[PDB]
């Protein structure tokens, strides 16, 4: 798809049998999702966004199907105001920014 | 330009006659820059991000040059860790996301 930015770039993802809407975020290095029951061993980690830090659980080699494309990567789960898809997965779908 | 996401999508901007580097951020509704010296009136405003909220000052009608293109918009100035170009200026340079 081609997506213009008059509105938030939101897309449907499927993670761990669950359906979610997430934001295509080119300013996000990492992918971070609201708290969810994701299976496996995760590792605690702190991340910094515009207003300070949040502790997250780091889960590796997780399958995420984004707008239909299957991607595998590291997903952080924590208290975030929004489900963000960052650069670690955007590179996988071959997403480019154009102007 | 075509920009891939293997790296942070950074661009050079000129504002209030100072040269700065900023992130193309599709996940941000707004534009927000580190603490700088800008002329005119402003208004206190709190924004919400990951980690919590920050107090910024809003300036409207501010000229900005993005990767050598002109735009006029609202700019929020605060203690952001990074200079962020959000969807309010991105729609102006005609930027889109492709995948
Ligand atoms: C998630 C993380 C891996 C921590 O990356 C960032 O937070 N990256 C920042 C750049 C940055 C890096 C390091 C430290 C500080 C800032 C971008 O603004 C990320 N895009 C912004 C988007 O995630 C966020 C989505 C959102 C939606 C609803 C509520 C809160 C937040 N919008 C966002 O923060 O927008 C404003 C800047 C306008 C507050």
């Amino acid at each position: 798809p081609q997506i213009t930015l008059w509105q938030r770039p939101l897309v449907t993802i499927k993670i761990g049998g669950q359906l979610k809407e997430a934001l295509l975020d080119t300013g996000a290095d990492d992918t971070v999702l609201e708290e969810m029951s994701l299976p496996g061993r995760w590792k605690p980690k702190m991340i910094g966004g515009i207003g300070g830090f949040i502790k997250v659980r780091q889960y590796d080699q997780i399958l995420i199907e984004i707008c239909g494309h299957k991607t595998i990567g590291t997903v952080l789960v924590g208290p975030t105001p929004a489900n963000i898809i960052g650069r670690n997965l955007l590179t996988q779908i071959g997403c480019t920014l154009n102007f």
